[PDB]
């Protein structure tokens, strides 16, 4: 399938895409304002992830560091990065469907459309100033706004009884966005696709 990542912001992004142990594709690539970077992914993949990265620095040999979504020091992501991440998820095929979402459960850096380029289904964003209105306890300093379970380390945010009820700050995130996830059992806003779509995802699409 295919994945072309659009930075339509003002500001560079490091854009990475991730399953979890493996890179998808490059894992990762600069995406300078207005450059696009499309990638292949395997059918069937469950369970991948495309994000964005910002104010980062790599050398020559790729290893380096990045203020938000650092995945381990690389600029060709393996895994997946540290919070606050805004992220587009899915997996393709599984039996005759993809199911496509934006989550801010580990929180938001970037604005994010995520639109399928091939008919039959709807896409999802997340285009709101979640950076300029964030809650102080939630801002980080490098940048974005973080998930209260990344803050605090309760059962109760993190969801880890696998009994949680929404919580000031998911509210704060599904007040302005309400077709992201803003916590771990929040209703679903996935979006089922016909295997073998192709997408679109394209950071500050307002922009």
């Amino acid at each position: 399938a295919t994945f072309e990542i659009v930075n339509r912001c003002s500001y560079t992004v490091w854009a990475a895409a991730s399953k979890g142990d493996a890179a998808l594709d490059a894992g990762g690539r600069q995406l300078n304002s207005g450059e696009s970077w499309t990638i292949n992914v395997e059918p069937g993949t469950k369970g991948g992830k495309i994000w964005a990265r910002t104010d980062c620095y790599f050398d020559d040999s790729g290893s380096g560091i990045c203020k938000t979504g650092d995945c381990g020091g690389l600029l060709r992501c393996k895994r997946f990065g540290r919070p606050p991440t805004t992220l587009a998820e899915f997996s393709l095929n599984q039996y005759g469907k993809d199911y496509i979402d934006i989550s801010n459960i580990k929180g938001f850096n970037v604005p994010m459309d995520f639109s399928p380029t091939t008919r039959g289904c709807r896409g999802v964003r997340c285009a709101a100033d979640i950076v300029g209105q964030c809650p102080a306890k939630l801002k980080a300093p490098g940048g974005g706004c973080n998930d209260a379970c990344t803050v605090f380390q309760t059962s109760e945010y993190c969801c880890t009884t696998g009994k949680c009820g929404p919580t000031e700050y998911s509210r704060f995130f599904k007040r302005l966005c309400p077709d992201a996830f803003s916590y771990v059992l929040d209703k679903p806003t996935t979006v089922t696709c016909p295997g073998s779509s192709n997408y679109r995802v394209t950071f500050c699409p307002t922009a």
